[PDB]
RNA sequence: UUCGACGC
RNA sequence: GUCGAAUU
């Protein structure tokens, strides 16, 4: 239903103008916190209008729908489109003193980007952009969505949903791998507050598809490990699964060792010992038109919640089965669709840019992850730091 | 790579 | 390549 920010206020979902200007008014949920004060601009066109206007607004916009105040932004200048030539303005910057980087990049070359940002996610929170991509037309949607995302990787807040908080689970994991190519893959598993902010992550290696289960299990103790060493008083009495991604076709065998993990987790003492748990598998499944938030019952176990796209009336559906919970019969029902509200107000959590994906968080931030690794693979990039575990670098 | 959507 | 980004 809403949207809560800084200083109290709570704003409408579905409204991107009531969404900034509520953020002039009373500033995000969280600003971050800086060390230096300071941000780096990189490009190569030191005569370019567009990128003095470009520089002005992010100036402007840091400071007053952000709050983040005096900060400097300085910049750097690079005289050829190449990756050792930009690299070395990157390493002037860093010795500087800065707390990101935004840099802009001159053409469309797709080696030299996964090259630059994976040195750039091992090293300091930096934002992309692309000099022939600018425009004065679209200069002012174009920076306010690049600042939700780059606010984020510094370490902010937006915005979180307003969520009852009796109601729900006390944390959710998006887990389960993505196929790189036809042999080999990655595991990935994140944790999420109900009120959809990322706790914690952790990625496997890429790892043949023999290797599945074996780090799909591990990579979940690991992200739970990490969860509950920097909130050791967070009791977890409800738990939800969320198993998402292409990935081999393994359905019992995967349940099973998705059981067998939570079985050792409560050993750990990592979960309560009696917690009520499901395990879900999220599925997109084709559109349709109506010629909206809607439950759907297909089976006892399966489900449909429908939702508007996030452009006849077009409606993407997402399948939700239950493949295995420790539910009582008496609890069932009402379980169920508060599992299914959850799963609607993940939709709503993208810090991504300004619009809703209106795709849960837990299914969409590791898509985000996957394209990286990929193709940072495929690009031979450098490889992807308790850092990078509570910060959405895949933004 | 601000992002999205279409068509091929 | 074709639009679009308060009001989805
Ligand atoms: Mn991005």
């Amino acid at each position: 239903l809403t949207y809560r920010i800084g200083n109290g206020a709570s704003v409408p979902i579905s409204n991107t103008g009531e969404l900034i200007k509520g953020l002039r008014n009373y500033g995000p949920y969280e600003v971050p916190s800086l060390k230096y004060n300071q941000i780096a601009l990189i490009h190569n066109n030191q005569f370019s209008s567009l990128i003095n206007q470009l520089k002005s607004q992010i100036s402007s916009k840091i400071d007053e729908v952000w709050h983040i105040h005096n900060i400097n932004i300085s910049e750097f200048i690079y005289d050829s489109p190449h990756f050792d030539s930009i690299k070395s303005q990157v390493d002037n910057a860093i010795d500087t003193g800065v707390d990101g980087i935004m840099l802009v990049l001159p053409e469309y070359n797709t080696p030299l980007y996964y090259k630059l940002k994976s040195y750039l996610i091992n090293s300091i929170p930096s934002q992309f952009m692309r000099y022939d991509i600018l425009s004065n037309r679209n200069l002012t949607f174009y920076v306010d969505n690049l600042l939700v995302q780059f606010v984020s990787k510094l370490g902010g807040k937006p915005w979180i949903l307003n969520v009852d908080p009796e109601k729900g689970s006390d944390i959710i994991i998006g887990t389960g791998a993505t196929r790189i190519d036809n042999v080999n893959l990655f595991c990935f598993a994140m944790v999420f507050k109900k009120d959809g902010t990322m706790l914690w992550n952790e990625i496997s290696p890429i790892v043949t598809s023999s290797e599945y289960l074996t780090y799909l299990k591990s990579t979940i103790k690991k992200v739970v490990y990490g969860f509950k060493k920097s909130n050791p008083d967070w009791d977890v009495e409800k738990l939800t699964l969320h198993v998402s991604g292409k990935r081999p076709k393994m359905k019992d065998g995967e349940t099973k060792i998705l059981k067998e993990t939570v079985e050792e987790l409560k050993k750990q003492e990592m979960v309560s010992r009696d917690v009520k748990y499901a395990i879900l598998h999220l599925n997109e499944t084709h559109p349709f038109w109506v010629m909206e938030g809607t439950k759907v019952k297909l089976s006892s176990k399966r489900y449909l919640l429908t939702l508007l796209q996030p452009y006849v009336t077009p409606i993407k559906p997402l399948s939700v089965e239950i493949v295995s919970d420790n539910w009582t019969s008496e609890e069932y029902y009402h379980n169920v669709h508060e599992i299914l509200d959850e799963i609607y107000y993940l939709s709503k959590m993208n810090w991504r840019g300004f619009r809703s994906r209106n795709l849960p968080v837990t299914v969409n931030y590791p898509k985000l992850v996957a394209g990286i690794i990929a193709n940072v693979n495929r690009y031979g990039g450098y490889p992807i730091n308790r850092s990078l575990q509570t910060n959405p670098w895949f933004l």
